[PDB]
């Protein structure tokens, strides 16, 4: 029986857009943490809202009365910021969050050699708040891996965070895990690093795909979105970016990030409304739209005016875009969440039945089936021909 275990108004500091908000709240007996426009049961929360092991700490800047959940999601630090006016309800909001959490955990557990000597340190691939991500070498095999390393100190304040390496995702188009360990202090998971090139490369050079490479690509962007909304994990993070083709062509979507890219924002998550699955297909509405156009739906200079197109501006296209093209990405890019291509029920269901899939085969796609029409000039996965 989920219950509410705590309401009320709080003021939230934008993911993005760093501005308070006054925010409704309710904290929940499964452990989802979610605000509101106004005081609004329900179905599946997703995780990326949950207070499940997360650390909470006491602030005071920019303002008094400040506190912090921050939280390891897969290998991920995830901070939110939240303000109250007086120090009790910091407190009283502080205690409530720790009780779910630790109720979460007790209910979890009722319920159910590699060092860092170990591998030859070669580029530094990103930095955050948090942590860093590195290309490394495993020496004893000369195989290529990126490191996400991060201070224990940030979410440990610990063998336990090692049990990733079993919640590990198997799916053919996303990053797994290879190791995770830690030192003294801190937490190492190296997980693969595919040779294929960045997408944004690819892209770059030839201008524009085709139709038929950008339907390979989204079919098995899709792929990995439906595995990841089915466990209840919304990705929040498609752009170009964050695609790179493995050897053999077939996409790699990277698991990279360190606490962003206006230009992809939904419109919902720049009005810090309460988002869902929906963002996700907004966002390969807008890679889709790059692969197929060359360029950008919404770009502007000026980040008053972009977020004006994102939320106001009706999305163009080129007319040589077949009409079953022009239709999917009109769907994708629905402002309204609701209205959106995906956004309904079925989630996923209903991308992958629009008419411009119908040439693919759902199961060809996920078992690795479909000829990747693109092949990267690398002829193994040690070839580090587009490592620089
Ligand atoms: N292994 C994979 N390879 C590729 C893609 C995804 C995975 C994957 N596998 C996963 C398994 C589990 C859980 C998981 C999720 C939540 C709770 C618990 C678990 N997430 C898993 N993701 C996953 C989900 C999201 C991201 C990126 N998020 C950025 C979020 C953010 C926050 C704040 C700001 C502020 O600005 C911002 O910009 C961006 C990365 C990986």
């Amino acid at each position: 029986e989920v219950s509410v275990i705590k309401e009320g108004w709080l003021h939230k500091r934008g993911e993005y857009i760093k501005t308070w908000r006054p925010r409704y709240f309710l904290l929940k007996s499964d452990g989802s943490f979610i605000g509101y426009k106004e005081r609004p049961q329900t179905l599946p929360p997703l995780n990326n809202f949950s207070v499940a092991e997360c650390q909470l700490m006491k602030t005071e800047r920019p303002r008094p009365n400040t506190f912090v959940i921050r939280c390891l999601q897969w290998t991920t630090v995830i901070e939110r910021t939240f303000h109250v006016d007086s120090p009790d309800e910091r407190e009283e909001w502080m205690r409530a969050i720790q009780m779910v959490a630790n109720s979460l955990k007790q209910r979890a557990a009722a319920e159910d050699k590699v060092t860092m000597n170990d591998f030859d340190y070669l580029k530094l691939l990103g930095k955050g708040t948090f942590g860093k991500v590195i290309l490394v070498r495993e020496k004893a095999t000369g195989r290529y891996y990126a490191m996400k390393i991060l201070r224990k100190e940030v979410i440990i304040a610990h063998t336990v965070t090692e049990s990733r390496v079993l919640q590990n995702t198997r799916h053919p188009f996303l990053t797994a895990l290879k190791y995770a360990f830690q030192t003294h202090d801190r937490l190492c998971f190296v997980m693969e690093y595919a040779n294929g090139g960045e997408l944004f490369f690819h892209l770059s050079r030839e201008r524009v795909f085709t139709e038929e490479r950008a339907r390979f690509y989204g079919a098995e962007i899709v792929s990995a979105l439906e595995y990841l909304h089915s466990r209840d994990v919304v990705y929040r993070d498609i752009k170009l970016e964050n695609l790179m083709l493995d050897k053999d062509g077939h996409i790699k979507i990277t698991d990279f990030g360190l606490c962003g890219t206006p230009e992809y924002l939904a419109p919902e998550v720049l009005e810090d409304n309460d988002y869902g699955r929906a963002v996700d297909w907004w966002g390969l509405g807008v890679v889709m739209y790059e692969m197929m156009c060359g360029r950008l739906p919404f770009y502007n200079q000026d980040h008053e005016r972009l977020f004006e197109l994102i939320l106001m501006e009706e999305i163009r296209f080129p007319r040589t875009l077949s009409p079953e093209a022009k239709s999917l990405l009109a769907g994708l890019l629905k402002k309204d969440p609701k209205q959106r291509l995906g956004g309904g029920p079925s989630d996923a269901k209903e991308v992958m039945e629009h008419r411009f899939f119908l040439s693919i085969n759902w199961q060809d796609v996920v078992q690795k089936k479909l000829l990747p029409p693109f092949k990267p000039q690398v002829t193994s996965e040690v070839d580090t021909r587009y490592f620089d």
